[PDB]
């Protein structure tokens, strides 16, 4: 196509890997040349912006680089000398690198990534980033909430549209939506949580550190991301309350296996509340909450009747529920929050429509 | 990119009326001119092609107007003589001004609609409009399937991206759906087809001669729509197995009054269907579905377990499931599927999404 647009691209981790794979294979009237690759100190760099003949195995050819990583501030001014409107793609979860997402935008560089901390941090960086400002590049991040679901766009688009949402009410966790669906389920069950807690682990459905997964810190973020949205000014993922799964005896201990092995000792506890649903026939789960109306914004354990939907979810399936003036009865999208493929997708959804719009 | 669209829109009914509300009280960067308005015979028209001088009063303006309507070949060469470029909203169902979007794309002159003909049609119309010739305009059709819901924006990122759809299962009408929510639960009442399609029309849920909802035509048209999106090269909405649900003898009824009091004449074989569903945990739905494996489309009454999230939908909310070779688990995407506003919120993101490029 006659319109180009140059890929900095950032991680070549497990979301990373399958973007890059996604992005070298989709074959577009558009052209996308990939002018960078990083990932820790190795990187492949066009010092032109000409596109990188990397190819089949660029994970080998990235291994094999005698190239450093270039600090931010340099790879900004480096970007700044390209050629071609720039779709900078962070596929990390890097603090560092989104403390400099300003800069990148301030400087007509655009970001698409399911990188979380910089949507999820004081909300001056936030009004920054989407100021619009003309020499602004545009900032995308689909794959922060839900992953590839089309939670973000929708929620602006319509909110563009003159819709004023609501309450948001929502399952936004893999591993905390697989983890209750065993657990808590409509049939009386018996399963210890620490169980599924570790099927979890092995199954790769759960952060290394499962206390990562269980502290709820998580699903703050994408709240707080979905808040800032619905027109919540939140402060940060710690200004509201947020229920941590882990056991405060267990907040001490050292090693993620001493915790999964001292875990049970407090199934005992869990399994109360779930036994004490019965209130109601009803099942247990994990979500996060937004009420505009009066600012309120939570995440932590909720209840729900076995005939309501959440009560029947998939495997980590995470929904999330939007009720708007215009959708009285609201809108739900649910599905996969979490894996490779799907979060890549919804990253390389994103540079797609930054690249129709540049 | 252009900071100035001029918008030509056709068709100011239900969703277009909302849609022009809409559009003219919409807070955004760039600027959309509303240049030409047209219903029946009559149309505003600013020859400047600078804003219709309407404020939002547009419905008073047009309907003093004594400006004639432009035969669609003036409109499109007219449209070819915009300062700016132009995206032209065709809020009928006209298979008229379908005909003619190939000439109007052709002439780099961009579609937003909730029309479904041009899409449900032929199956080489079809291949027209989505041809890759370098200077046609672009086309979007949103409100086609599920209203606003971003169902067919969803599709064809992720096909882009490099997935691909399987299967997918869909309640694509609110009138048909509300009836069989309320006909059809686990509850396994007595409820007979006619009172809910009684009540129903009582309501307002149905078209003025209920037939137009029961015939199930216009879920084919919407099937058609998203299996030829998937790949399955459809031919036209009359191609493949779609079920009425007028009994037989009362499609030459003659008036739309003997229909609704005979229907109950029919009742017990869905009564017993019903039966012998409850019987097996399921609960009836009427629906679209799509297999790509074996390119087979089709549109009537499947089984559903109770658990399954079908048998659980609100009021009149449409509902689509997309497995995928990403998505084992099919994403489920559900809301309102029709309504005004609603409806034009879908075409507006499109106008929307059309701007942003160009
Ligand atoms: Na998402
Ligand atoms: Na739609």
């Amino acid at each position: 196509s006659t319109k180009v647009v140059n890929v900095a691209v950032i991680g070549a981790g497990v979301v990373g890997s399958a973007f890059l794979d996604q992005l070298l294979a989709m074959k577009s009237t558009i052209t996308y040349n990939l002018v960078l690759l990083a990932e820790a100190e190795r990187s492949l760099i066009s010092k032109d912006f000409s596109p990188l003949n990397v190819g089949s195995d660029w994970k080998a050819a990235l291994a094999a680089s005698t190239t450093k990583t270039l600090p931010l501030d340099d790879l900004i001014a480096h970007l700044k000398t390209s050629p071609k409107p720039v779709i900078l793609v962070d596929n990390t979860s890097s603090a560092y690198i989104a403390g400099f997402y300003t800069k990148f935008v301030e400087n007509g560089i655009s970001i698409a990534t399911p990188n979380k901390k910089a949507f999820s941090s004081d909300l001056a960086t936030w009004k920054a980033l989407f100021s619009n400002k003309p020499t602004n590049g545009f900032v995308y991040h689909e794959a922060t909430v839900g992953a590839g679901l089309p939670i973000i766009s929708f929620l602006r688009e319509i909110i563009q549209t003159g819709d004023e949402v609501e309450k948001i009410e929502g399952i936004f966790s893999g591993t905390l939506s697989y983890i209750f669906n065993e657990f808590s389920t409509s049939q009386a069950n018996d399963v210890k949580f620490s169980d599924v807690v570790k099927v979890a682990k092995k199954l790769g459905y759960t952060e290394p550190d499962p206390r990562d997964d269980l502290n709820g810190l998580d699903v703050a973020r994408k709240v707080t991301i979905v808040g800032r949205i619905s027109g919540v000014e939140v402060e940060s993922p710690t200004s509201f309350p947020v229920q941590s799964l882990i056991p405060k005896p267990l907040e001490s201990v050292k090693s993620a296996d001493e915790f999964l092995e001292k875990l049970s000792d407090y199934d005992k506890d869990l399994t109360q509340l779930k036994k004490e649903a019965a209130t109601e026939n009803k099942v247990l789960r994990f979500i996060g909450k937004v009420d505009v109306a009066t600012k309120s914004v939570s995440v932590g354990i909720e209840k729900y009747d076995y005939s309501h939907p959440f009560a029947s979810l998939k495997g980590s399936d995470n929904v999330i529920s939007i009720k708007t003036k215009r959708y009285t009865n609201p809108v739900v999208i649910q599905g996969a929050g979490a894996g490779a493929a799907v979060t890549a997708a919804g990253v390389l959804g994103d540079v797609i429509k930054i690249a129709q719009r540049l």
